[PDB]
C-alpha cells in the first residue's frame, strides 16, 4: 500500500476495493489530508466524486466561499470544493465521469482531460476528449471560469457552474424543478425541462485504464 495515497486511485490499488469514504493525501503530503467519497465499482474503480445529487436535502445555491472550500455529507449530497479539484487536478492529467441516473435510465460521459485552475483563474474549467452516451454537454462550458451568485447566471437560475449564457449543464441545480434551465440538467440527455434525479461527477488519473 501507498502511505499517502493521492487519489483515490491510489487508494484502490491500495486494495480498498468498496467504495466509501477514504483519506488522501494532495501531492502526497502527510499535512493535506483530504476525506473523499471514491466509488470504487464504476468503469474499474479508483474516482473521487466531487459532487453528488440524489434526494435534494441539500442546498446547492451557495456563495464563492462555499463552493471553493465545499460543503454537505460526502456519504449523501455534497460538493468537493474548487480549491480541493484544482490542487487534485494540478497533481496529474485527470479525467472527468458524469454518471446520470434517472427514473431508471442511466447515461454517462467521460472526458479524457479535465482540470480546474487556481483561484486566480476563477476556477477555470479545461474538458477535453468526450465519450459517452449523455451527450458532450460539457463542451459547451470548454474554457469557462465558474460563476456563484456574489462572483449573472447563478443568480437567474440559482445554481452555480462554469457558466456561459447560460449552460447546458447545470448539475448544481435546483433538485426537481423541471421549469426550463432551472434543474439539474444534462441538456443533451434530457433538456432543459427534466431535473435528472441522481448525478455524480468523479475523477482519477486518465492513464488508470492501464496502468
Ligand atoms: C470539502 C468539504 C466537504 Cl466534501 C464536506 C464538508 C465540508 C467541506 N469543506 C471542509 O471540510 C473545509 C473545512 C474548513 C472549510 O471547508
Amino acid at each position: 500500500s501507498m502511505p499517502f495515497p493521492k487519489d483515490c486511485s491510489q487508494a484502490m490499488l491500495n486494495g480498498d476495493t468498496t467504495s466509501g469514504l477514504y483519506t488522501i493525501y494532495l501531492n502526497g503530503d502527510k499535512a493535506q489530508a483530504l476525506e473523499v467519497f471514491c466509488d470504487m465499482t464504476s468503469d474499474g474503480g479508483g474516482w473521487i466524486v466531487f459532487l453528488r445529487r440524489k434526494n435534494g436535502r441539500e442546498n446547492f445555491y451557495q456563495n464563492w466561499k462555499a463552493y471553493a472550500a465545499g460543503f454537505g455529507d460526502r456519504r449523501e449530497e455534497f460538493w468537493l470544493g474548487l480549491d480541493n479539484l484544482n490542487k487534485i487536478t494540478a497533481q496529474g492529467q485527470y479525467e472527468l465521469r458524469v454518471d446520470l441516473r434517472d427514473h431508471g435510465e442511466t447515461a454517462f460521459a467521460v472526458y479524457d482531460k479535465f482540470s480546474v485552475g487556481d483561484a486566480k483563474t476563477r476556477y477555470k474549467l479545461k474538458v477535453e476528449g468526450y465519450s459517452g452516451t449523455a451527450g458532450d454537454s460539457m463542451a459547451y462550458h470548454n474554457g469557462r471560469s465558474f460563476s456563484t451568485f456574489d462572483k449573472n447566471c447563478a443568480l437567474s437560475y440559482k445554481g452555480a457552474f462554469w457558466y456561459r449564457n447560460c449552460h447546458r449543464v447545470n448539475l448544481m441545480g435546483r433538485y426537481g424543478d423541471n421549469n426550463h434551465s432551472q434543474g439539474v440538467n444534462w441538456f443533451h440527455w434530457k433538456g432543459h425541462e427534466h431535473s435528472i434525479q441522481f448525478a455524480e461527477m468523479k475523477l482519477r488519473p486518465s492513464n488508470f485504464r492501464n496502468l
